[PDB]
């Protein structure tokens, strides 16, 4: 009784040409799900990281490309726009003949960049200072620079938005490679020397005289401010207790209790914070309300800043705006990044054209080119399917909450309260294809030229930021979604306590209506266990039904999910990974996202089982000698047959809240009994050792 479908033959031989049979399950089951795979396959050089996952990626953007890339008479006007977006950014001829002129009209209104500047000092150190400055890159721009003003939604409040402070993002990946030794010797030096590139550009583009000595004086005088910085910024594995990291204080406490001296003042929080709200006609007191996530860094913060010229301050400042521009700008402008992103990423080229404009248009208009992905590639019956299996794996999700023998009766019933609480967000929003006005209206204000990308993504930048802080005396809209459909992901919101699955994944591997069960639930039954499981990690668990930061615990069960969950910082911290030259990975900052893998898995399979129990035994697949059991495994695997490049590999395992696929695969299935059954594997084999974790 094997199956014979077309879906099925398609299946199996997909499943076949990953797996290695070659190799015992019971051994290595990342080799054997995917050996053959890793065999086939060499990462391109676009390519930082490369497997099935990426590889669907890739295959979405051929078809946003389609989508696209051809005028229809009957296209509303959002979607022109998206389309001439992409017109604007497909055409390099038109960009190359600009050279930076676009970033040097862009120069004076950020306050210059004084390394490429004449007497910066005249110009501006007048009317500069770190308020206004700061603030201009961040409300016009949206860049985060020294001090990350941002308006966000509220913890405690769901229903609210406040304004945040927060320590800013690097230029380089993470705080770690400012020690720019040994394997960040590279990435250190290549960023010097794209600052020092980028500058002299410039200068000679505005035919100034260059002086090599001083260029790399300056631009070595930004990196050693950024180290400190760097080293004043807190650890992930410091930022990640939410009730830690939330206190709320007036503008008043603020600056009382974290004042700074830039240049020569000190810093007027109340001015900062109006020179930024300002930009959207909105008042703030200094009585106004803040949650402040970073105190010891702005704490920090102060003996840095006193120690350093407004030129030095604005040469970093703009820098890292600068950073982000030139690639948007001619080849020249696009070759001077090549050194550093290779640094960072191992990669020797640009991505096609076509797909880095594809995805940004996605990026800043995803609704729109989401109305259009759906039509072309989402059939609308994918959704009941997925709307059912996802009312399966949630009320597993509860029932297992009796035979998890680490929490109390009360704390057991607040989990199923919050569980029955998610709301689950499946495909797109039908709005998105039904309803045109409110299509158009989102982009309304928005206009762009198609022989100017460079101001077009300006504009975006804008809108983009008068968007956000306009949000702050506003509710928050609960129809919002928080992806747009056309994205090879999923998502949960512990603020809006909902589990988003988008289109793009919602197909194989992940998921066929047509495909085997076993298949769907080792894929997107996992994803969606995943995703509920997120609303009980160790940053999740925080939140409550309603998505407001609030304890709900008892000390006791808090403790015991340290506790419990402490087995999986162990076991994750101790692999180590040969890609990223023998480092282990961090335990804690995975450990939310393997917390939610392994209850995600074991939900799916209960969930299987189920569903065989209650409909019967699956035909089994063609050129397998798996039974079903078996295959739900293979495909959670193979979802994660991939590979790094090294120095992706080094930016990764410090920047990625995920485990790499392989240890995800292992991770997991070490800690199922459930997988040792299917493979019969002894006690004691590598993939199945007696002391196991589990949480959820
Ligand atoms: S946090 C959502 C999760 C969704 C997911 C869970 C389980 C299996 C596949 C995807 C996921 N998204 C990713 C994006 N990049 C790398 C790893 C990722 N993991
Ligand atoms: C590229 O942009 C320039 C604008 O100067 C235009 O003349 C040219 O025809 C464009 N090419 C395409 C294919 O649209
Ligand atoms: C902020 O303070 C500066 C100091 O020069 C002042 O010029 C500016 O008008 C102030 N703006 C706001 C929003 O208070
Ligand atoms: C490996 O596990 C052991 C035993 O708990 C633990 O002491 C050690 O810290 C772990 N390795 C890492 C790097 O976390
Ligand atoms: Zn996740």
């Amino acid at each position: 009784g094997i199956c014979k479908s077309s879906d099925c033959i398609k299946s199996a031989a997909r499943l076949i040409q990953n797996m290695d049979a070659t190799t015992e399950p019971c051994t290595d089951f990342f080799k054997y799900a995917c050996g053959g795979w890793l065999k086939r396959n060499v990462i391109p050089e676009t390519s930082s990281r490369y497997g099935n996952f990426d590889i669907l990626r890739d295959e979405l953007e051929v078809v946003l490309k389609d989508v696209l890339q051809e005028p229809k008479t009957e296209d509303i006007v959002a979607v022109q726009k998206a389309k001439a977006l992409y017109r604007s950014c497909i055409n390099e001829s038109a960009i190359d003949s600009r050279g930076g002129e676009p970033l040097l009209k862009l120069l004076p209104d950020i306050y210059g960049w004084p390394v490429a500047t004449e007497n910066w000092e005249q110009k501006y150190g007048a009317s500069w200072t770190a308020e206004k400055a700061i603030a201009q890159l961040n409300s016009k721009y949206g860049k985060k620079v020294l001090i990350n003003l941002f308006v966000g939604t509220d913890d405690k409040n769901s229903v609210n938005h406040v304004i945040h402070i927060d320590q800013p993002r690097l230029g380089l990946p993470s705080r770690d490679y400012y020690e720019c030794t040994g394997i960040y010797k590279e990435a250190c030096t290549a960023y010097v020397d794209f600052m020092i590139s980028v500058a002299r550009l410039i200068r000679q583009e505005e035919r100034l005289p260059i002086d090599e000595n001083q260029l790399a004086l300056e631009m070595n005088k930004v990196m050693e401010l950024e180290k400190e910085i760097a080293n004043a910024t807190a650890k992930p594995e410091d930022r990640n207790d939410p009730m830690l990291l939330y206190n709320k204080m007036t503008l008043a406490q603020i600056q009382n209790n974290f004042s700074l001296e830039i240049n020569g003042k000190p810093f007027s929080w109340l001015n900062f914070t109006n020179e930024i709200m300002s930009t959207v006609n909105i008042s703030i007191t200094n009585e106004e309300d803040v949650v402040v996530y970073a105190p010891e860094y702005l704490t920090k913060l102060k003996p840095i800043l006193t120690k350093y010229s407004a030129r030095d301050l604005q040469n970093l400042m703009s820098w890292r705006f600068i950073m982000d521009l030139v690639s948007s700008l001619s080849r020249t402008y696009k070759e001077s990044r090549n050194a550093f992103r290779k640094a960072l990423y191992g990669t020797t080229s640009e991505t096609a054209t076509w797909r880095r404009c594809a995805n940004y248009v996605n990026g800043n208009m995803e609704n729109a080119v989401g109305r259009l992905y759906v039509e072309a590639a989402f059939a609308g019956e994918s959704k009941h399917v997925v709307e059912d299996l996802i009312a399966q794996i949630r009320e597993v999700f509860i029932q297992t909450l009796d035979d998890l023998t680490w929490m109390d009766a009360e704390t057991k019933k607040r989990a199923e309260e919050k569980a029955l609480a998610i709301k689950e967000r499946i495909g797109y929003p039908d709005d998105i294809v039904s309803n045109d006005n409110k299509l158009n209206n989102e982009y309304l204000e928005l206009n762009y030229k198609e022989d100017e990308y460079f101001e077009n993504i300006i504009q975006n930048l804008k809108f983009s930021q008068s968007k956000q802080l306009k949000k702050l005396r506003e509710k928050v809209d609960k129809d919002e979604w928080i992806s747009g459909a056309a994205v090879v992901n999923a998502f949960y919101s512990s603020g809006r306590n909902q589990i988003v699955f988008p289109a793009g994944i919602l197909q194989p591997p992940f998921f066929s209506a047509q495909q085997s069960n076993s298949l769907n639930y080792g894929g997107i039954g996992m994803v969606i266990g995943h995703e509920i499981t997120h609303g009980f990690d160790d940053n999740g668990r925080n939140f409550n039904k309603d998505g407001d930061l609030v304890d709900w615990w008892t000390q006791q069960s808090a403790s015991n999910f340290k506790e419990q969950s402490q087995c999986m910082v162990y076991q994750y911290g101790n692999f180590s990974w040969d890609l990223a030259g023998g480092q282990h990975l961090n335990g804690i900052n995975t450990l939310g996202e393997n917390i939610a893998d392994n209850g995600g898995l074991g939900q799916a399979y209960r969930a299987y089982q189920n569903y065989i129990k209650k409909n019967g035994e699956e035909k089994l697949l063609p050129g397998l000698d798996l039974n079903h059991k078996q295959l739900f495994f293979l495909n959670f695997a193979q979802v994660w047959c991939g590979t790094y490049r090294p120095e992706y590999a080094v930016n990764s395992i410090k920047t990625d809240v995920h485990s790499p696929g392989n240890f995800r695969i292992i991770g997991t299935l070490q800690n199922s009994a459930e997988f040792s059954e299917a493979f019969h594997c002894r006690k004691n084999s590598y993939m199945n050792p007696e002391k196991k974790c589990r949480v959820w």
